[PDB]
């Protein structure tokens, strides 16, 4: 029954990215689905949500930490404002090209899932489907409080040594990445607008009735811009990270989602 | 605010806390179940049936919860299951009596401003004296196999039902739930129903001051009440009504399909607000 996977490390010009990908014993295809991780996320932090997963759908499933991040090799300098448009030029088309998908079905949580939608962008040829879940359309007050609120946290030592458990000494490296960037200047008016409007694939838009950063703005703007077809799922009762609150749901979600392509 | 690295350990969904409310005549248990995220802070006050209680309510009150992210609040009436025992036999006035007995000291212990009202069996007929009693206060009423009358069938089941609970296995099934006060329990169901001052007994009157919306839901096969039943519900509230006659489902749907009577609920308490599809603006 259970899953099996493997590790694979992939390369790349400023240094090793970590991958994981999980199988069942028979497949129902060979086109895998490929998990990009939000602001703070890593393989770790996806817990038994890709497991679950590839039991669910009998497909590949291959998570994959950014550099920089989770167990992947530690990047010096601080991350470039263009680190979501960069995204289908970077981490990404080092795994594309190393496990050579012809093919893929791509899932991103939260500023994941903006890379998400930029890789099906980019990869217009490849991609048979997105999945977003929790993904930031527009930038919105509720999303700049939320990341204030939760930078504060962290200077409790208990709560950081949360983040250095899964991060390693990279975690400050992670935390301010993620507000730095975020809480720039130049990101007050950003959106996802274009991006969207060059997703040609169908999309499913996942994202929680009480997401503690993104408004009814978000799923909607998603399911706005995109050109191909897009179905949309409000999840009744769940906060910014579905994959974790509501996990079987969040998995027949998009079970159902592959099965109609 | 948190983050994904808060969500390596998970706890489950929806909690449950104990409240004792006090009476003059004794000390009434209630439960309280809760989710993280409220939609509003009314809760759903639940009244059980003449021989039930919070244990025999079973999973649905946290079904139900799940599903509305509201507060469901369930309670034993004085007397009853999991609260202090009565001595006195229950006054024939104990439907109308309810807004005013333990109802009230709950009203009164949770302050509560707003709720919306639930009851099965004859719990559905004090729910229903609560929508009216309480006119400002009850936002929505929802009715599980209520009485509107009496009626034959009700009055022989009943019968039927005395004579079976002689069984000590049958009487046992009643002790689980209630301990000692079985007895108190089982004879304040027949000795009122079956009393003269019930055979022309109508919920009517009361029906006739529930100005909130009320939604009424009845087995097809109820053993106890025939169709007449949801009918009066439905006819003589002066708020709206709609009805869910349950295909194959007897007295207690709550425990016979919850699943189907938790999204009958949760759907009707959902479109109260004006403004959303099911209720105008």
């Amino acid at each position: 029954p259970e899953p099996i996977f493997q590790d694979r490390w992939v390369a790349t010009p400023r240094g090793r990215v970590f991958t994981r990908t999980w199988e069942t014993s028979h497949l129902r295809s060979d086109v895998p689905i490929v998990l990009l991780h939000d602001s703070l996320g890593c393989v770790d932090l996806w817990r038994s949500f890709p497991a679950a997963l590839c039991a669910a759908t009998q497909r590949r499933v291959i998570a994959y930490d950014r550099l920089g991040f989770g167990r992947s090799d530690a990047c010096l300098t601080p991350p470039l404002l263009s680190f979501i448009d960069d995204e289908p030029s970077t981490s990404f088309a080092a795994l594309q090209s190393a496990f050579q998908l012809t093919h893929f079905i791509a899932l991103g949580h939260s500023v994941g899932g903006c890379m998400a939608v930029h890789c099906a962008g980019q990869y217009v040829e490849q991609c048979q489907g997105l999945i977003t879940i929790a993904a930031q359309a527009v930038n919105e007050p509720r999303t700049q409080q939320g990341i204030e609120e939760a930078r504060a946290a962290f200077q409790m030592p208990e709560q950081f040594a949360k983040l250095e458990k899964y991060h390693g000494n990279k975690a400050r490296w992670v935390l301010n990445g993620w507000i730095d960037t975020w809480l720039h200047p130049a990101f007050e008016h950003w959106s996802l607008t274009p991006a969207l409007q060059h997703v040609h694939c169908p999309t499913l838009v996942l994202h929680g009735e009480n997401d503690e950063y993104g408004s009814h703005r978000q799923p909607e703007g998603i399911a706005r811009h995109t050109r191909g077809p897009a179905h949309t799922e409000i999840l009744p009762g769940v906060g910014h990270v579905p994959h974790r609150e509501v996990e079987a749901v969040v998995v027949h979600y998009v079970s159902e989602f592959i099965e109609r392509l």
